[PDB]
């Protein structure tokens, strides 16, 4: 289901980042199905879901349509982040400080540093804003984070400008690392806001909204 | 739609309530029909989305279960809305200050303050809480805590201490119209913490869990 879904949804994203698919679009349900090798009702399906985390608009009778993507959704996206992961970093400190995965998650930011491969940044990047979530073990706050994870991953790739988010997460973990709670947080929030600022400028880039 | 998630989820309640459904406890979708005048496949659609909150347990081939809420489920409840009630009134404070609904709420909670007719206070405890949320204006946000709220009101309801909930809403909104804004915050998580506490020494009077 989750496996139906995220095909779909990372289709979706990849005609979106090269141009392919305008924001606003209506979907072919047909194509989908022809470019991914799935079936028509599983497809519909995963739609109807990702319509849930208000990536595509249905109109009923009418057909799916990709949503227009505006500056509203993007702050709204980037504010309910903030609120977030900035209240399970704040609650969970010592707890995010004191993983193993933490450390790995630093090397991969050490290799984009040095290597500039957004495939290790889109990696170590979800890998860190998640941990932060996890960390507080509240199966519900995990859960609503993991429900609009796809909207997250997708206003995530609307902007450029990873290596100098590359750097900000590093300078994050090292707060964190040195046990600056206060620090860290103001950190985090200046990092979103950051890529907040960045995204809705390259925004006009994208065909539509 | 949610239309019958509500009737179902209403008897769902009532039967919780009036401990003619345990904690765990199988359900009976024909039952539920039966009750509600409602046919099969709606309540089944709607136990499919009442399960999406958590509230329901979904045992394919099997069928439906009532959730066993425990401690856990309780806790990360509470601590899910201190997230984001707090993250809402501290930064939409002067929008919540200056809202007439604060000022109507009020009148309803002086009422239970004399009264303790318990259905104006679950009314005014829903606009209450519902208020900071509504207004941060992030729909996303609203739409999370909409996702939540049978479950936040079925925890709210398995206290018996609405009478004193009511005399903490009284000085929070006290604390707000007086622009404190860092004693209304502290008075927000104070009341939700105690609320929690209380609803977990209550717990053990429900069969099951
Ligand atoms: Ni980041
Ligand atoms: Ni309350």
């Amino acid at each position: 289901v989750d496996l139906v879904r995220t095909k779909v949804y990372n289709l979706l994203k990849e005609m979106i980042l090269n141009h392919e698919l305008k924001l606003g679009e209506k979907l072919n349900v047909r194509e989908l199905s022809e470019k991914l090798g799935i079936s028509f009702t599983p497809v519909r399906d995963a739609l109807l879901q990702l319509a849930t985390e208000g990536l595509v608009k249905v109109v009923p009778r009418v057909g799916f349509f990709v949503t227009d993507v505006d500056e509203k959704f993007i702050r709204e996206t980037i504010e309910t982040r903030i609120m977030m992961e900035v209240f399970c970093l704040e609650n969970y400190f010592d707890k995010i400080a004191g993983s193993e995965e933490l450390l790995e998650i630093k090397g991969e930011i050490d290799d984009v540093a040095a290597s500039a491969a957004r495939e290790i940044f889109d990696d170590s990047d979800e890998r860190l804003h998640k941990l932060f979530i996890r960390a507080s073990g509240n199966e519900l706050i995990i859960s609503l984070y993991e429900k609009i994870w796809d909207r997250i991953d997708l206003v995530r790739h609307l902007n450029e400008r990873y290596v100098v988010s590359n750097r900000e997460h590093k300078e994050l973990i090292e707060r964190i690392i040195s046990g600056d709670k206060e620090g860290a947080i103001e950190k985090l929030k200046e990092h979103l806001k950051n890529v907040e600022a960045e995204t809705i400028k390259n925004l006009y880039t994208y065909e539509r909204s």
